[PDB]
C-alpha cells in the first residue's frame, strides 16, 4: 500500500537538483517508504506540517537525524533543546527564548543594521564580489559572534563546526564520515567557549550562563545550550542570505520591486528562506504505532521530513517555483512549525532583513559575473561560491 522508492535524498546528484526528484516523491503518495535508508518520507506540505505538529507520536528525543539514540550512541550529547522532548524541552526552551527576545532584538538591531550598511559599502568599493564569501558569511560573522559575547581568536572554526552539525544528521555516507573524522579542532573550540568565563558580559552567552538560577535550567546545562546558538546561529542564516542574494540576480524584476520599497525586505528574506530553504530535510522517530496519511507506522520507526519539497508543494502554494516577495510567506516550514519551530528565528530574520535593506537602499543591479558553485551538505541546501558585479544605485 506504501509506495516504495529507492531515491537517496543524500546523494550529490539529488543535492545537486533536488526539485524532479522531490515532485517524485510528493506525487507517489502523502507516505513513502525510501528503501536505500530504510526510513518513510514525507514530502507534501500537509504531512510535513502534520509531523512537526505531532511531538508526542513523532518525538525528537531520539535523534532528529537518521541514528536513532536508542540504538547507536550520538556523535556528542544530545541538545537539551533540538534532542528533547516536552516537558523536558519546555524550560531550556523557555530560556533561550526569553534570551532571543524581542526585548534583545531591540536592543541589538541598530548596531546589526549599520554594519548591514557598512558591508554594503565596502562592497560596493570593490563592484566585483563573490556574494557567499564576502557578503553572506562575512556580514553574519561581523555582527553574530560579537552578538554571542565571543572572543577574535578561534571564529574560524564557526562555520565547519555548523557543517559539521548539519552533516551528521545525515546517513553514514563520505559526507558524514569526512565531517567526523576532520572534527575534532571544530568541537574542541566550541566546546571551550561554551564555559562562562569565555563569554563577554552582555552577549547571548553570557545571558544564558545567567538565566541557570530560575529553576528552568541549572549551571551545568548552559553549557551545551550556548552550544545550540554555536550549532545553529550561524550557517543556516549565511544560507538563507546567500539564497536571497541567489535570487534577487536570478529574478532581477523582484530586485526592482525591492528597490522601490525596501520595506519589502523582511519578506523577500522571508521567501528566500522558502524558496531556497537552508534547512532541507529533519528526521522525527514514531513512540507508538500511528495512522498518517493512510499509512499505518509502527513504533521506532525513522521519519524523514522533505521541509524543501513541503515549501515547493503546489497543494500548498500558487506558483511554488517562483520567487514572489510580496507572497503570503505565513505558513511555510524553513523554520519548523511546532514547538520545536527555531527558537533563533528573531534573530535570523533581523540579519536577512538589515542586509536585504542595505541591498535595496544601495545596490542598482545584481549580476551573476562568474561560476556558481553549490556546496553539498547531508542537512544544508546552500551556495559556495557567488561571483556578482554590484551596481551602485
Ligand atoms: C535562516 C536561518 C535559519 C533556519 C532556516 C533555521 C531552521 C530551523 C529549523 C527548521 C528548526 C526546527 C528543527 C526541528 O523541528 O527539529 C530550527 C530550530 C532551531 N534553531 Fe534555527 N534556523 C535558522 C537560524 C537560527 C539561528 C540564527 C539560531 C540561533 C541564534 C537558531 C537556533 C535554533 C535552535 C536552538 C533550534 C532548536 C529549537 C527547539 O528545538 O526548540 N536557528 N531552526
Ligand atoms: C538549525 C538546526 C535545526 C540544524 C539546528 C538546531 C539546533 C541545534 C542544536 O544544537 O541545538 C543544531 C542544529
Ligand atoms: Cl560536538
Ligand atoms: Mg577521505
Amino acid at each position: 500500500t506504501i509506495p516504495h522508492l529507492a531515491i537517496d535524498p543524500f546523494s550529490l546528484d539529488f543535492f545537486d537538483d533536488p526539485y524532479p526528484d522531490q515532485q517524485t516523491l510528493r506525487d507517489a503518495g502523502p507516505v513513502v517508504y525510501l528503501d536505500k535508508w530504510n526510513v518513510y518520507g514525507v514530502a507534501r506540505y500537509a504531512e510535513v506540517h502534520a509531523v512537526l505538529n505531532d511531538p508526542t507520536t513523532f518525538c525528537s528525543s531520539r535523534g532528529v537525524g537518521l541514528s536513532d539514540f536508542k540504538k547507536e550512541k550520538p556523535w556528542r550529547p544530545p541538545s537539551l533543546i533540538l534532542e528533547a522532548d516536552p516537558p523536558a524541552h519546555t524550560r531550556p526552551r523557555a530560556v533561550l527564548s526569553k534570551v532571543l527576545s524581542p526585548a534583545t532584538m531591540k536592543t541589538i538591531r541598530d548596531g546589526f543594521a549599520a554594519a548591514a550598511d557598512a558591508k554594503v559599502d565596502e562592497l560596493l568599493q570593490r563592484g566585483c564580489i563573490d556574494a557567499i564569501a564576502d557578503l553572506a558569511e562575512a556580514y553574519p560573522l561581523s555582527v553574530f559572534p560579537d552578538a554571542m559575547g565571543l572572543k577574535q581568536e578561534g571564529r574560524e572554526h564557526l562555520l565547519p563546526y555548523a557543517g559539521l552539525v548539519a552533516n551528521a544528521f545525515g546517513p553514514p555516507n563520505e559526507l558524514r564520515q569526512t565531517a567526523i573524522e576532520r572534527s575534532a579542532p571544530h568541537q574542541a573550540y566550541v566546546n571551550e567557549q561554551c564555559q562562562r568565563p569565555n563569554l563577554a558580559p552582555g552577549g547571548f552567552g553570557a545571558c544564558i550562563h545567567a538565566f541557570t538560577d530560575t529553576g528552568e535550567i541549572t549551571p551545568d546545562e548552559a553549557p551545551l545550550l550556548v552550544r545550540s546558538l554555536l550549532s545553529a546561529g550561524l550557517q543556516e542564516t549565511v544560507n538563507g542570505i546567500g539564497a536571497a542574494v541567489y535570487c534577487l540576480a536570478r529574478f532581477p524584476g523582484e530586485l526592482q520591486r525591492l528597490r522601490s520599497d525596501p520595506t519589502l525586505a523582511r519578506n523577500a528574506f522571508e521567501e528566500a528562506v522558502r524558496f531556497e530553504s537552508p534547512v532541507q530535510t529533519f528526521f522525527r522517530t514514531t513512540t507508538r504505532e500511528v495512522e498518517l496519511g493512510g499509512a499505518v507506522i509502527g513504533e521506532g520507526e525513522k521519519v524523514l521530513m522533505f521541509l524543501g519539497s513541503a515549501n515547493r508543494d503546489p497543494r500548498r502554494w500558487s506558483d511554488p517555483d517562483l520567487y514572489d516577495i510580496t507572497r503570503k510567506t505565513s505558513g511555510h516550514v524553513g523554520f519548523g512549525s511546532g514547538v520545536h519551530m527555531c527558537v533563533g528565528q528573531l534573530v535570523a530574520r533581523l540579519e536577512g532583513e538589515v542586509m536585504l535593506s542595505a541591498l535595496a537602499r544601495k545596490v542598482a543591479a545584481i549580476d551573476i559575473d562568474g561560476p556558481v558553485k553549490r556546496r553539498f551538505n547531508n542537512t544544508l541546501r546552500g551556495l559556495e561560491s557567488l561571483p556578482v558585479k554590484l551596481t551602485p544605485a
